[PDB]
This record gives structure tokens, C-alpha cells and sequence, in this order.
């Protein structure tokens, strides 16, 4: 029953963006994709900040547990988890940064093998409901094929281990998956449709500072009045997506959380200047500090995108406001598409201009599939116990 609202929660969210896992909305998120785990060429994957993963305490954490125990955010999303049985938590593996060695650790039965066997290992001690895989972005032919052997390998781990610890418990599956032709057509995507539980589409970062001119970032459709304002479009995407095979309710529509600026242009498709400053990198802005004083929001039904236009500083913002939420919602409804995901949980704003919150509502029911709240074979005391 519902729909899938699927939400990107970086563990690096937790200092200087200050965003801890209890300020979810828990209620209305069905997967949070906790990001990210990093991954030798052997295929071994491993924790990337142990401090936030599993040992920061918090004021409710104690220093004096008996055996090993989890605290970090585990034990934050665990509590969750407790609180929320729709809410699913997935270990998200690789990234745009860490996907260097993903062709490597997919080259081998053996590494294929050490990825399944250490990625399942976090999941069941951790406490979480089934795995991630962001490999950005397979290449070859051969890079192809290993990831849907990867894939395979690691469906494989994941009912064994239910079979033996979990009473048959569906541990899910994912990806994140590119809207821009040049990777999607490398992807065996009618195998990938077959195997994995959710295909999450990252819908997103279509414009930026490589483009000549400015553009949207997440638009539905091409323009056809200003197609340089388009160099993608999400219908291009999905269509490719159902047209190979994929079952449209696999398919998760991804959303950014985020504004890409053109700064000193004059308007969609144009010569810019700079990229400029950003919340926390250049040239990307948190979508709870759009749109900015100057500014209006502008609506462009047919390429089916929001932006801010500020005129006088001429600089342009690409982004996603309530009701382009709400539209894209609409759009995936007509498509049948199994919910909604977002990049990142921190840049929300709060009460119903909440983006996450937009979704849910337009969506309507959320996901009903429960989490696992099981974990017997967890190598920490208090996941073992699920807090008890
Ligand atoms: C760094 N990064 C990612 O790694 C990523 C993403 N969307 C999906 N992934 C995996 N976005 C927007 C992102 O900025
Ligand atoms: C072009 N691009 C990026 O530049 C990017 C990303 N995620 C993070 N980054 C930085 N994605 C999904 C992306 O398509």
C-alpha cells in the first residue's frame, strides 16, 4: 500500500550543516539512503567517518554499556526505526566521490563476492533494512554486465542471511540511476529492472558550471521554445527507463533539495558569469534559504521547471518549490512511478514547504512495508536487543 518517499541522510550532515538523524521527518519518509559508505578495489566496503556511523554519543548515550554497543547515528536511526516501522533504512554505497573503485570491486567472482559479503555484515550489525549501490557511473560494456553480477551476488547474500537470521525478512536493494543518456545506455537496465527492488533515478544536476550556458537542473520536459535551457529532460529519462523493460513502479523520481545558481546572466539558456558563493560549496544553494530577498519565482510549465530570477544582480537559481513538487508528483502518478527521492534531508525547510512533506501529501499513503526490527546476528549488544 502508498508510495515511496525515499530520503538521501549524509552521515557528514551531522556537523557543520548540524543535522542530526532524530530531526527527520520519520513519519513521512519510507527509505532513508544513508550515505555513504566507501569501498576498496577488492571490493571491501567500509565505514568512511566510524565518529558518525557508530561512536558519536549523544545526551541520551551512555558511556558505561555493557559489551559493544552502536551509538552514532545507527543507534539514532535504529530509535527511529523503533518508532516508524515504515521507515526502512538503506546503506548507500559509493557516491559521486567514492565510485572510483566500483569497476574493480565488480571485476571479480572474488570481489564481487568480498562486497556482497562485507556490505551485508554493516546491514545486519548495524540494524538496517537492505543496501544502496551508487556506482557513478559504469563505463563498458563489461562494467555493464559486472554490475548486474554484483548486483546478483549481493541479492544472494541478502537471502541467505534472512534464511538464517532474519525468518525470510525481504532485505530491499537499490540503486541510484543516471537520467543522462551517455551512462543510461550503457546500463543493462531490463536485468537491473528484474533484480533490484527500486531503481532511484537522480533526476537532477542536469545544468551546472560545465554547461556554456545557464539551464534547469530537474526539469520534466525538453524546451522547446529554449531547448539550450534544457540539455536533459526527466520524460527522456523514464521513457528510456519503461521502454527498456523496467517496471514503472521500480522507478523512484529523485528531487533536488538544492539550488544550482548562474550568476550575471540573463535568464534560462544564457551566458553567465560565475557560479558564485553557495551554503556550502560554490554555486549550490540549500533549498531552505530559496528563494532569496530580490528574487522572484518563476514558472516554466512546458520544460515543467521552477527557478528564482533576481533582475538586478541577474543571477539564476534552479530549483524545486512546493508546487513543482507537487507537479513532478503529478507527472509520476500519470506514469505510474513507485514514489518520490530527494537529495538532501538537511537543506529542507520545516511545516508544509517542506519538500519531503509536499511529496507524502501529494503522494498520498506511505509505502506500508515494514522494517526489520531483528537483528540476532548483529556484533553489537544493544542492536541485538533493538534497544530493549
Ligand atoms: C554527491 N552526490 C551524490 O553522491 C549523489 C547525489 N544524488 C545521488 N547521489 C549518489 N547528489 C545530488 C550528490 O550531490
Ligand atoms: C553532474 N552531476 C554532478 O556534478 C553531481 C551529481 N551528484 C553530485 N555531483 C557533484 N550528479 C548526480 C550529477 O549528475
Amino acid at each position: 500500500t502508498g508510495s515511496i518517499n525515499a530520503v538521501y541522510f549524509t552521515n557528514w550532515g551531522i556537523y557543520g550543516r548540524n543535522f542530526q538523524p532524530a530531526d527527520l521527518q520519520a513519519s513521512k519518509i519510507l527509505h532513508v539512503l544513508y550515505s555513504f559508505m566507501n569501498l576498496r578495489v577488492d571490493g571491501t566496503v567500509y565505514s568512511g567517518d566510524t565518529y558518525a556511523d557508530l561512536e558519536k554519543h549523544y545526551s541520551d548515550d551512555s558511556w558505561n554499556d555493557i559489551g559493544t554497543n552502536a551509538y552514532g547515528c545507527v543507534k539514532q536511526l535504529y530509535k527511529l526505526k523503533k518508532a516508524n516501522r515504515s521507515l526502512k533504512i538503506m546503506l548507500s554505497i559509493g557516491g559521486w566521490t567514492w565510485s572510483t573503485n566500483f569497476p574493480a570491486a565488480a571485476s571479480t567472482e572474488a570481489t564481487r563476492a568480498t562486497f556482497a559479503k562485507t556490505a551485508v555484515e554493516f546491514m545486519k550489525d548495524w540494524g538496517f533494512d537492505g543496501i544502496d549501490v551508487d556506482w557513478e557511473y559504469p563505463a563498458s560494456e563489461t562494467d555493464a554486465n559486472n554490475m548486474v553480477l554484483l548486483l546478483q551476488r549481493v541479492r544472494q547474500e541478502l537471502d541467505s542471511y534472512s534464511a538464517t537470521y532474519a525468518n525470510g525478512y525481504h532485505f530491499q536493494l537499490s540503486i541510484a540511476a543516471p537520467a543522462g543518456p551517455s551512462h543510461y545506455n550503457v546500463l543493462k537496465l531490463a536485468q537491473l529492472g528484474s533484480v533490484l527492488d527500486n531503481i532511484n533515478l537522480m533526476a537532477y544536476d542536469y545544468a551546472g558550471s560545465w554547461d556554456s550556458v545557464s539551464g534547469h537542473q530537474t526539469n520534466l520536459y525538453p524546451s522547446t521554445s529554449n531547448p539550450s535551457s534544457t540539455p536533459f529532460s526527466t520524460k527522456a529519462a523514464v521513457d528510456a527507463y519503461i521502454a527498456a523493460g523496467v517496471p514503472a513502479s521500480k522507478i523512484i523520481l529523485g528531487m533536488p533539495i538544492y539550488g544550482r545558481a548562474f550568476v550575471g546572466t540573463d535568464g534560462p539558456g544564457k551566458p553567465y558569469s560565475t557560479i558564485g558563493e553557495g551554503s556550502w560549496e560554490s554555486g549550490i544553494w540549500d533549498y531552505k534559504v530559496l528563494p532569496k530577498a530580490g528574487a522572484t519565482v518563476i514558472t516554466d510549465s512546458a520544460a515543467g521547471a521552477t527557478y528564482s530570477y533576481d533582475s538586478s544582480s541577474r543571477t539564476m537559481i534552479s530549483y524545486d518549490t512546493p508546487d513543482m513538487v507537487r507537479t513532478k508528483v503529478s507527472y509520476a502518478k500519470g506514469l505510474g512511478l513507485g514514489g518520490s527521492m530527494f537529495w538532501e534531508a538537511s537543506a529542507d525547510k520545516t511545516g508544509s514547504d517542506s519538500l519531503i512533506g509536499t511529496a507524502l501529501s501529494s503522494m498520498g499513503s506511505h509505502d506500508s512495508t515494514q522494517n526489520c526490527l531483528s537483528y540476532p546476528n548483529s556484533k553489537f549488544d544493544n542492536i541485538k536487543n533493538s534497544l530493549s
